[PDB]
């Protein structure tokens, strides 16, 4: 996808952010935007394609992938990016808010709480996410999925396109995420001390 | 699709607009175009190619996919972006109009009606989308869809690809919408007090 | 595709045109460029893979598809944006070459004779699409197409993808150029009165 | 393809050169470059894959598809829209070096002579590949081609994808190409008197 | 993947590095992600599509691929350019906080411990990734894979799509990377003398 | 692929080159990298799709196809063109390396001897290229390969797609690749003379 207006945004924020802020930042843009789009993107592309149920019924594979994957890894982590990097448009709209109204008439008063609201907000969806995924999928997609959903006679056995990269990728992001935690309890401790 | 030059537009628009309409319009880019673009345009990439009906009757797939979605979602969604921002770009047009008649020669008299009307039509073209949408889906795809559209004989059973996946998004943006509802009246409220 | 280029020479158009011609060059990009590449194109991608023909005869789907589309419809409002743009281009390089003289050495003279004439020429050219598609196609797809073209035996039924919104969308755009239409009878009699 | 560094090139050329120059210019951006991307490039996608022939022989299709067209029509648009533009850009290349040149120590001298040559370069290949399509191809496909290459067996019947949009697009690109000479013509006999 | 964001940074970290630094990220945007991405990704395009193997067991293809390559080579290349280039976002960073504290108020300090480091960090994670590449893949990809994960009964003969060019790629990036490898000592050695 | 990167170093070597090194790079941009992605890429896509064996053995349209075409000829081309860029990027650091050097504090002393070699460097990568394809393929591609690789039954035979539009490209390619050949030849004799 196309990420360009977003990125303007949070560019903007950059400057109006505390070093460990940037760095959270950096993160973001490279080892979550970034590689889903130059490499998570093109390994579940083929999801639903190459999925492969033993059967003859008809409409078997369909409901059977929907069962397997309500919804796809890839979709959820655009979800995130966008859920985890709301609150920091929120504080650069207060700070450009704030700017306006001085030009009208850095972090302290009404902007330190807003601020910390922020790393909050940014924190408990960050978790979230993390739990929902693990609710949802575990950490490691298994290669036969045996589903029973009506068409599907008694149980079938189904096949997973490409489980291991699937899980690599699944790893790579739970790391990046927890990564980003780390940061954010670093930007709170560093604003308390 | 490439949204670059409604992007130029309504950026044009968040200055000359109220802190709200500036949470409107991050609220478009974000949460419905960037959401389209990145993750439901490739949802519903396999809409038809992987709808399955049980027959052997040639036509009976194409005329049973066309009555299940006479128009695909995300294309209604495209148009309701189309149609949410035209009267923000009717109200920056105004402006700029007023603002070359002043060099021939910020919010109040003319404008303050224009504004007024350019929320109502939002708010109205809304809900009349959101509206539509239930009528013509209710909130939820199921998996199974039964066609008795000729040529297929008596009724046959035909699978939806990735109806949960569907479902999520379907909701994601209602409540995106209903978001933007509120917003809407935000504004009327914070204008008149 | 790629309009930037024509976007950058209609854009040069709207400084060195009237209201109601910033309005006409809005609709342009907006609900004509924007819908067929965002919407449309998706809409018609799938128009000869998904075209099917109940036959065993080898060549048969070919040549239907081949009568009962001569051309695509999105191939159609390519060429129809592309004339309809072209009289603005011819008045805007005629501007051009005006400000070229002078520094050498608003409407009114022969730059209005011109401004006429554009307006006038894009009018034909836009009736002159709208009737040639009622000719070509009506305004609505049917799903059955029956044919009989060598070399497919007798008469063969043959079916169409997406007849219903692609006829949502021919209605769509008809209606979009209507609106042009509209516009364009507004100018004149502007300039008029 | 990305045309854009051959655009920076020729809107360069713009500046230095006649306006009916820039009119040819404007033909090539629009009527030939735009209309390749935006239109004929999806009219020929499917050209090989939606080839069929009537024979159970393995790699009669291929040999067949080879004969019938043994280049695309988009591939050699391409082609001489490169070599149309190769002499404009020789020309300006030659003005940037006198402009060079002048800043070491519009249209006369070796400029006008080196002018003359580009108008003449562009008519000979202009008219080359107006008249090397005419024999490779003439200026209509039929539906039908009938093919008796090896290891076809005997002769075989094999019907072309889209043969009648094809042939449009074959005359309107004819049509330009006069244009264009006609442009050139113009040019040739402005500058004699 | 569009890597614009990457190499906005590092081409901001040129500026702040030695001339073999300036070399070692030519080499990078150069041999690596161009090649990449003009190159090798349509050579990996059809890894999984254009894998055959000799059975009827459904499901044996899917658990073939997926034991064959667990992870693809080019999604491989991919984190290995994200972390090499790590390290010189860190030090970039720290320059860029250097600069702002003097603002507040070239190589040699902190910097310079921070340039070792990152000349360390790059050289490490360089030699990581070719040895890991080493232990999975060795450096030829041979044309038959022989796979007995279940479902596939007994052992099936599996083949590989496109071995020799993919074998001729391989072999280029190691080679590419042991040339950073050498860049990075001659940076170290340079600094040291 | 995205060329943007070399593009922008390319483009800074022509100021700091000879007129015919920018003719040569004129060359390169528009006869070598936009005819690859505007035209051959597409040429060259169903390569594989569409390279068809005449037998029912699994896995020797596989080996078969791989034994014809161990490179492709396009990625060859990539490589190519990359290959002989890379001493016009050398020779452009190493001049601004030098206008640093003054900063601290056209073509004489170091930069001679580096231009020189540059052109060499240019000259020699450029004939090994044109030799290891004429070595690899020939010049033409003919329709039958007659493929005898395990696990092929005796020798089968396997027809190519597009043999003679791959061939006119192919000459094409060869074409100016001694186009620029001639252009290098001619530099080191002006600078001779
Ligand atoms: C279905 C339980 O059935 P199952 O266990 O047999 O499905 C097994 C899992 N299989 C469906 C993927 C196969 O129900 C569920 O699991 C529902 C799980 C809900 C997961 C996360 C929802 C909240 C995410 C919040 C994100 C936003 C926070 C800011
Ligand atoms: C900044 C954050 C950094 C986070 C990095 C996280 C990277 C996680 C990499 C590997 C995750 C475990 C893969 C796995 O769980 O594999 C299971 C599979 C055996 O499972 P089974 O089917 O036999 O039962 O392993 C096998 O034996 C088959 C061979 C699998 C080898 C895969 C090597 C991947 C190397 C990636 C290196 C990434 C570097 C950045
Ligand atoms: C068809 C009623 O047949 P059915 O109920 O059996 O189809 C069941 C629904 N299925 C056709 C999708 C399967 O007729 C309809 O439902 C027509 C529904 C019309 C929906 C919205 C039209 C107005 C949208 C306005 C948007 C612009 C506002 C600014
Ligand atoms: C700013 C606006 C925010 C709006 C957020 C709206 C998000 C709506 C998320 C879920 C909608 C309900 C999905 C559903 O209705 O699922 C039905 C299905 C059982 O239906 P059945 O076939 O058994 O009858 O549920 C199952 O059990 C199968 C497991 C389904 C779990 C799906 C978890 C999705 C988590 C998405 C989190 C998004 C975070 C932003
Ligand atoms: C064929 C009459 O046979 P049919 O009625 O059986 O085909 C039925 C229609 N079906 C061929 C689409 C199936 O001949 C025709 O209809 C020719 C119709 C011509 C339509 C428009 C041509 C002029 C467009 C001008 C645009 C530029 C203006 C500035
Ligand atoms: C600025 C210019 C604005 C122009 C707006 C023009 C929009 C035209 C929308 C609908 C055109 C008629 C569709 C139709 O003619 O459908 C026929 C079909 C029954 O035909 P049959 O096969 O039973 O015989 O209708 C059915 O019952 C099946 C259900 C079809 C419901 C389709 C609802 C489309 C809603 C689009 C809303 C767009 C908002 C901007
Ligand atoms: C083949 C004559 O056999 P045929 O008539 O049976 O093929 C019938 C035509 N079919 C091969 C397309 C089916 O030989 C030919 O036609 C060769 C025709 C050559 C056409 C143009 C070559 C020069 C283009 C110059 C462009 C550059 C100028 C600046
Ligand atoms: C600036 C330069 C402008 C150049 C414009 C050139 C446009 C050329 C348009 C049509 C060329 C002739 C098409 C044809 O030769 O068609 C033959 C076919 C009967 O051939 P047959 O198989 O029966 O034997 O005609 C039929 O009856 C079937 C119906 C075909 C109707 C096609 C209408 C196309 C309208 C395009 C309008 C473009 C406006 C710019
Ligand atoms: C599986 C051993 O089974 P196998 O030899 O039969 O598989 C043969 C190899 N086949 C699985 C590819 C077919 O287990 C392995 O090979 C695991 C190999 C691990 C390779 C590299 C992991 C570390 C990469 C670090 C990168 C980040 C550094 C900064
Ligand atoms: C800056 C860093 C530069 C690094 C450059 C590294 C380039 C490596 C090129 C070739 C690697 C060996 C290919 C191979 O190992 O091929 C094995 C195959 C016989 O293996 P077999 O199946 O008979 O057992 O060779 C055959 O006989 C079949 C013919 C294969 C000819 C392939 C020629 C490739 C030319 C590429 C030139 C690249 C120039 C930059
Ligand atoms: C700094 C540059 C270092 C360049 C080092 C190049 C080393 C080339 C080694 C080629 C070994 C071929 C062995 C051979 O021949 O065993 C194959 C059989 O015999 C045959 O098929 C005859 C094959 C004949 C190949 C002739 C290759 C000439 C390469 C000249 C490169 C000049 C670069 C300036
Ligand atoms: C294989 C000889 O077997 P064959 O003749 O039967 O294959 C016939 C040719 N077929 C493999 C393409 C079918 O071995 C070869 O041909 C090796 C040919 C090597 C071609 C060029 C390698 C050097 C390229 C240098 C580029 C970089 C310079 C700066
Ligand atoms: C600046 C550098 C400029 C370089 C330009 C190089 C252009 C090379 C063009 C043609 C190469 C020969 C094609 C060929 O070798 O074709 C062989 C084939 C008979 O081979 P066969 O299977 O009968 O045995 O010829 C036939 O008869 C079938 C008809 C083939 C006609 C193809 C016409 C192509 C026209 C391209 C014009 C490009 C203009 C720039």
């Amino acid at each position: 996808g196309d990420w360009s207006f977003l990125g303007r945004l949070l560019e903007n924020a950059q400057e109006h952010s505390t070093v460990i802020g940037k760095v959270w930042l950096t993160v973001l843009f490279i080892f979550r935007i970034l590689v889903l789009g130059a490499a998570a993107e093109e390994v579940w592309g083929d999801e639903q394609s190459d999925f492969t149920c033993n059967t003859q019924q008809p409409g078997c594979e369909n409901v059977c992938y929907d069962r397997a994957f309500p919804i796809s890894h890839v979709r959820f982590w655009v979800l995130q990016i966008i859920f985890v990097s709301t609150p920091t448009l929120i504080y650069l709209g207060h700070v450009l808010h704030l700017v306006r109204m001085e030009e009208k008439r850095r972090i302290a008063g009404a902007l330190l709480r807003t601020y910390v609201f922020n790393i909050i907000f940014k924190t408990l969806f960050e978790v979230g996410f993390i739990a929902g995924q693990y609710f949802l999928y575990g950490f490691q997609l298994k290669p036969l999925y045996r589903c029973d959903r009506w068409p599907c006679p008694n149980t079938v056995d189904c096949f997973i396109s490409r489980p291991t990269e699937k899980t690599i990728f699944i790893l790579f992001m739970l790391a990046v995420a927890c990564v980003s935690l780390l940061l954010n309890v670093l930007e709170i401790y560093h604003l308390g001390w």
